[PDB]
């Protein structure tokens, strides 16, 4: 009863990558990063949130 | 009862992925990220949100 | 009963990568990082959150 986010399988398979096959070079810049798998909550009386997830930040080249 | 987000399979494959073949060159530039797999929440007397997900950030070139 | 976010299964492959085959350099920066498997609360009387994740950080070239 209430299977609620249960039973998954694979939840995400690359996130941020850089997928290839015969390359020279693979450079991967990712800053600051927050990598989980399951992130269950339960409340009974929430007033604010339930679960948040913020991601702030910029690419500067030159 | 109630298989609210359950029973999934590859909910995501790449997200943000930089996916080639035979290549000489992959950079992959990402700032700021969180990735996550599962998130439930399960909650019974809200007064503000269940799940927020925001993501603020810019690109500049020159 | 309440399988909130239960019986997951590879709940996140890949996160922050750099997959190849037959490449010749494999840089990989990624600044700071939280990496985590499982994340499961249980409040009753919340006031603020359930659980927070926020990632800030930027990416300069030259």
């Amino acid at each position: 009863v209430l299977y609620v986010g249960s039973k998954t399988k694979e939840g995400v398979v690359h996130g941020v990558a850089t997928v290839a096959e015969k390359t020279k070079e693979q450079v991967t810049n990712v800053g600051g990063a927050v990598v989980t798998g399951v992130t269950a909550v339960a409340q009974k009386t929430v007033e604010g949130a339930g679960s948040i997830a913020a991601a702030t930040g910029f690419v500067k080249k030159d």
